């Protein structure tokens, strides 16, 4: 689990959105596994606006932050799960790192701010849904 809190927005994995998120919906995109809802309180996270390919992510299954190198946002095939059929997920970045089901929502960050959130995983792989192109999160 986990979210980005920037301005009056809450960014979560679409597959983990709650009823309150859907009832306060700003934007959602199943192809990216992202959903943004509105908040009453202002958040403290800032979004990175860069082309970094190195950063650090939070892994809840190890209670640890790990440095990673990650690929550029791309269209990647993701296997069928209990949340989506087998499909191509867009704006996804892959890295070598530990992940398990339940780690979705952990933040990936660089020196410029938040880059994205954990959205997929494999044997020694972790995938992140990029948010750097969502300029509207800044206003
Ligand atoms: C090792 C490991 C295995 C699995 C299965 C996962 C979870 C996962 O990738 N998905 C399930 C939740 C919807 C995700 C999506 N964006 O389509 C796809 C994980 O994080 N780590
Ligand atoms: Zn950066």
């Amino acid at each position: 689990s986990g979210a980005i809190y920037v301005g009056n927005y809450r960014v979560v994995n679409r597959h983990l959105a709650t009823h309150n998120d859907w009832a306060n919906l700003v934007w959602e995109d199943s192809s990216r596994d992202l959903l943004v809802s509105s908040t009453t309180a202002q958040g403290c996270d800032t979004i990175a606006r860069c082309d970094c390919q190195t950063g650090v992510y939070y892994c809840s299954s190890r209670r640890k932050h790990y440095p990673v190198s990650f690929s550029k946002p791309s269209l990647i095939f993701v296997e069928a799960s209990e949340y989506y059929p087998a499909r191509y997920q867009s704006h996804l970045m892959l890295a070598v790192g530990h992940s398990e089901p339940g780690d979705c929502g952990g933040i990936l960050r660089c020196q410029h701010g938040v880059v994205g959130i954990v959205s997929t995983g494999g044997n020694g792989l972790v995938g992140f849904a990029d948010v750097r192109d969502l300029l509207w999160l800044d206003e």
